[PDB]
């Protein structure tokens, strides 16, 4: 009653409103409005009479409700670029011959700004902001009963096997330990794991292995490098360390225990117990993009008073160096190569993309369930302004070179929108 008699502040992105409150005739005076609701639900969350709040409505509640000591409520200016967020959303609604389930994350590699945070399917927070008790309850019930779980922010709260994309870490680990790009790895269809034969020869170079679908090559490389170095590289890239708030909580990514050489073989190709959020996979891309330095991801650019006087501006900071500049340059070359080999649906004229596309088996029967499709990338490869990760749940195809090809045009449309 009291809370709703004051005008809750706004959540914005790029001068656009993501959430605001309007003075109405309701017993509770102010109605929360979400003008592009499904698109921005992972960022705004909801603010509900009956069901409380989520995401930024919850995380910035003191600022928005006016009670924050630093302080009409205050406003929250996000780092979201609306043109990028919209392109991610649109591509995810069209990219699976219809709507995809999964996530898109876009990061600015030099700063750590979160440029897009997309989850699909999504939901309309206006349903929960309704002042009708019954409209709220019915919506809560329908969302909770939906097997696709539209309430889940898949970008940050859910982890998935990274599969093929984890070869970026396996490679970093090997290169840091003195492996060369001409070093020979097996091209056999099976290794005592299967390829999704790597080539017409018994062995290929590391480069050629990286650009193609050669699980067996990477099993061997991972095993050759060993568990000590693989774990240590995974940690360098943020895995198995509790992530910092964005201010939204991010689920912890992990490499798993790795009990034996068999598990090491499996881990090296992003299976076994390796599990990453889409944000963590985008951070890996952004780290490589940024010459080996991981910047801390953040979603709130600044906080403002009711008068739009600035209360706080987020400082960007260097979390950690994951790899030397030299190793980051080598990974970049390899990823430019992997993008070049791919069929060029959604290619941007005059823009060089560095990427890694692939699949990840999952579930209690990974050999029969459709694997996930992943695309992680950054661009322009030689002076990067954007890093992306695309996860399409069960999106792997049985025809493309990598099996992950459906995720790639989604990633490219996001990059296109970022560079415009």
């Amino acid at each position: 009653l009291d809370e709703y008699s004051r005008q809750r502040g706004q959540i914005t992105a790029g001068g656009q409103l993501l959430a605001y409150s309007v003075a109405t005739d309701g017993r509770f005076r102010f109605l929360r409005v979400y003008p592009n609701p499904e698109v921005y639900a992972p960022v705004t969350g909801f603010y509900s009479l009956r069901y409380s709040s989520t995401a930024l409505e919850r995380a910035e509640d003191p600022i928005l409700n006016g009670s924050d000591r630093r302080l009409r409520g205050g406003n929250v200016d996000t780092t979201i670029n609306p043109r990028i967020q919209q392109a991610g959303w649109d591509a995810m609604q069209q990219g699976c011959y219809g709507p995809c389930k999964g996530a898109v994350v876009a990061l600015e590699p030099s700063t750590g700004k979160i440029l897009a945070l997309v989850s699909s399917p999504s939901y309309d927070p206006n349903l929960l902001a309704s002042h009708n008790p019954e409209v709220q309850a019915q919506a809560w019930q329908r969302l909770g009963d939906n097997p696709a779980s539209p309430l889940t922010n898949r970008a940050i709260s859910e982890t998935y096997p990274p599969g093929s994309t984890f070869k970026v870490i396996t490679t970093a680990a090997a290169l840091a330990a003195g492996a060369t790009e001409t070093e020979q790895l097996t091209a056999a269809p099976t290794i005592p794991l299967e390829n999704y034969p790597c080539g017409d020869e018994p062995t290929v170079s590391l480069r050629e292995a990286f650009v193609k679908s050669c699980n067996t090559a990477f099993v061997q490389l991972g095993i050759r490098t060993g568990a000590d170095a693989l774990r240590s590289m995974a940690r360098a890239f943020g895995l198995d360390s509790p992530p910092r708030p964005t201010p939204l909580q991010v689920a912890e990514s992990t490499v798993g225990p790795i009990p034996d050489s068999a598990a090491l073989g499996m881990t090296s190709i992003g299976q076994k117990d390796v599990a990453l959020t889409p944000l963590a996979n985008a951070e890996i891309a952004a780290t490589i993009a940024n010459g080996g330095i991981t910047m801390r991801p953040y979603l709130v650019g600044s906080l403002k008073g009711p008068d739009l006087a600035n209360i706080s501006t987020t400082v960007g900071y260097q979390q950690r160096r994951a790899v030397s500049p030299q190793v980051a340059a080598k990974l970049t070359e390899l990823m430019v190569g992997a993008e070049k080999v791919a069929q060029q649906k959604g290619a941007i004229p005059g823009v060089q993309i560095a990427s890694k596309t692939g699949t990840a088996e999952h579930g209690t029967d990974p050999r029969h369930t459709p694997p996930h499709a992943w695309y992680i990338a950054f661009a322009p490869a030689q002076a990067p302004k954007v890093a992306v990760a695309v996860l399409v749940e069960n999106g792997a195809d049985r025809l493309s070179a990598t099996g992950g090809a459906l995720a790639a045009p989604i990633g490219r449309a996001v990059i296109e929108a970022a560079l415009q």
